[PDB]
């Protein structure tokens, strides 16, 4: 094997993998929507610069994930990326619910993987982890579910003068 | 229940709202010792700014703690604040003395909290502890050591020398 | 008594450290509204700060109070800090309701605590009350009434831009 | 169909669809290349850098023509992104090498497009990719093979050398 | 013990007496290779350098440990620092070769550390080795591999350039 | 032999790394007096500075000597560095005391030095340790008189005293 690996199980080299995979996968979401807003029979400017912004985050997330890979000595693997789930996302309140519940299934994902190096004693994973993904996810759930609070009170009218104060 | 909730339980809830009240209680402790080398008849401006500041990290740490129950979504319930054990704190010393031992009482049950944490495996509790309340812990158990030594030395006069350190 | 002590009567003295006590549950009162218009559910960042201000600005009036008490060479009594009635205030205007009610139950004691100190002929005290409490508890309420008026126009997007005017 | 739709032939509504998910692929290929050139056993890190802003340049190509799809009326459907035709990339040439072809078959794609927007009678479309693409990949293309004559000249102290002017 | 110590077992106390030993003959190779690379018969100014400032690095490991130490309460127990293996590293490529297996050694014993704080349910010293450690450990291996990769290619013209790089 | 060498004493050389040896143990006793000073119950941070101050010209005294067997062609062979004396130094008296002790037994050794490059006619090596090495000894020993003398007085209370002069 490699060089620098050092305590680097081959599980956590392969959940590694898998968490890129779903962090790109997460970051097509978000693209998808960032584009659906602004369509002229959407044109919702504020929901698609949040969308815009979540996207490349998840592509940050992913290569912090790849780095780290060769931190440790481990190869990446990067399967396919798959297309979003849906694709017309609705309304912005819809939006924001299917995000909500992309986030939690990823920090499950990610307390995974941290239970995973925690059983493997890789106390730099955990690290990492704790760090840099466990509350990144705890508070973008909770900026998250802070909006669907403000927003679900139904006009059309009161998305709009939502969307102004994302923008 | 929440829509942020996810892998955080019900006994964390609980404890993170028992800490709250212990926090505070340790500012009203410390705003009693503030004020009290405030009379006319103590009159050491040293100890009162120590004491005063320490109250007020003191709330820091409460409110930290509320802030994060709700990331977490779970519910603040607050309780009556116990006034505290003296009003008279006697010396510098004698108040530095009962400073250390309870912060030496926050940290026993901060551990606790830990442990609670760490068993119902939520390392995002056990990172916050970590990084946000353990080492200001030590480092407080430490300057306030510190302090101790110097003063011990009896004499009056020490103690004022002693407390223009600390102004 | 004190080598400062002159013209202090005993029921002054007494009432300046109830007065405390009052100060320091009005900052309680406030510190939960602050922390409950922050959970995923209210979402409400307006109130939540003019609620954090509000409970800073309470525990001040008990400093003043307290190195009032020291000034005039009586004793710091320190109390038990009750917990709030209801920690679920419920709407932004229902929490206004409850603080105008508070800041006039704390404009009756302080007029009762002017009573006392003129009843004592205590004009040291009298320019205290005038100058640094009876003022603030006006304007306090004044504002607070002009901001129930605006509220009352029930809807909950009404409420959401009326807290973005005070973010 | 869309309010804003005018002389938007389907086929190349479809195009740009499908030339999207070239995009993307590409910038999925330029992002395996460049975190293979920073492994343990690699480690060019001119060449890393290099594929990067391929990879986000990549990325861009692609918002443009979903920005595009979203002027014109049209709506965009996205699908599975392929993983890359390899994992290991070889030496610095050989990467370059794959780039050239890949640069090259984008090129035929677009320029297969830019036919396509010319026999629907598409002056708009057409100078979008005149304008936006064409000359970026013929300038690409030119860079690349520069490149590749410069590194051709098979002993690996003058790769190393290569990748100082990268860097 | 001592009025600070509080969850501080003794073998953690003793492991960090032992890790100080360890980081200070780890100092002491590298001021060895760094002062061997001056040599008028070598002349590798570039890792003279960077064999330099890694012997001013394990100082301050261990130092951070010898205020720890005092931190919790434990007490610094220096003893001998031996002097290295051999005192002629001979090329480049072998010094960082040895650094790698130095390094990989640290690590070792930095992560048995960790689990020796672990089993006795020491959060503050699992964080400390986590931020203060562990991490610089991952960046210097990783670092040390990447510079062995880049100096394979055995040729002293080769060395020359390299050394230039690194100066 | 080496090529730069030109009557430069095998003695010479020999007596060079003795003497890099002693001045390497001297950086380790006054390493040890430096954070002795810092335990929680000494807690007298001006010697602390003072002593780790000391440690650290200690470390550039052996570099010095480092660097100049190599401009002359010898050859550095590095021994074990022994461990302290001590590790608890008494008073800030005795660890001066301790001090001036063993600037004067380094002070002898240089002279004996001196002696032995006089005696082999190396007038470029008796003119490094009259410029960079006798002089700072003797002012030392001065300084190190200087304070023993302030300090000698018996009292805790002088000590503290003193002691922030040399913060
Ligand atoms: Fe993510
Ligand atoms: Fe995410
Ligand atoms: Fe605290
Ligand atoms: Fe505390
Ligand atoms: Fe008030
Ligand atoms: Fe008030
Ligand atoms: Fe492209
Ligand atoms: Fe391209
Ligand atoms: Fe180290
Ligand atoms: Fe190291
Ligand atoms: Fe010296
Ligand atoms: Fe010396
Ligand atoms: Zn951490
Ligand atoms: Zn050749
Ligand atoms: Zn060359």
């Amino acid at each position: 094997a490699s060089q620098v690996r050092q305590n680097y199980h081959e599980d956590c080299e392969a959940s590694i993998n898998k968490q890129i995979n779903m962090e790109l996968y997460a970051s097509y979401v978000y693209l998808s929507m960032a584009y659906y807003f602004e369509r002229d029979d959407v044109a919702l400017p504020g929901f698609a610069k949040f969308f815009k912004e979540s996207s490349d985050e998840e592509r940050e997330h992913a290569q912090t994930f790849m780095k780290y890979q060769n931190k440790r000595g481990g190869r990446i693997v990067l399967q396919q990326i798959a297309a979003p789930s849906m694709r017309e996302w609705g309304t912005g309140l819809e939006a924001l619910q299917a995000a909500l519940d992309l986030e939690k299934q990823v920090n499950q994902s990610l307390l995974e993987l941290h239970s995973t190096a925690s059983g493997n004693n890789d106390p730099h994973l955990t690290k990492l982890l704790e760090d840099e993904y466990l509350e990144e996810q705890v508070d973008s759930i909770k900026k998250i579910g802070d909006m669907i609070t403000k927003l679900k009170r139904h006009h059309h009218h009161h998305e709009y003068m939502f969307d102004k104060e994302l923008n």
